[PDB]
């Protein structure tokens, strides 16, 4: 479920021309509760998948975020 969802987000990021190495850094910051600055493309995309993100950000315990973190890491390396 969340795994398939995460893989699709990676596809969306790549398709929209996002620099996923940069996305990995921002996602890491978000999950640590650090201030973040997603690009316009990333922000637009993440808002579609993390509907409560504007106010709450992205939880390090979020099942989707965790899977996304793994999917992004493998994508950059693959």
């Amino acid at each position: 479920g969340a795994v398939a969802h995460a893989n699709s987000i990676v596809q969306q990021l790549v398709s929209e021309g996002a620099d996923i190495s940069h996305t990995r850094n921002m996602l890491r910051n978000a999950m640590n509760g650090d201030a973040v600055a997603f690009s316009r493309v990333e922000q637009n995309i993440f808002r579609q998948h993390f509907p409560n993100m504007p106010m709450h950000g992205i939880s390090r315990d979020s099942e989707l975020a965790i899977e996304l973190r793994g999917a992004l890491r493998r994508a950059v390396h693959q």
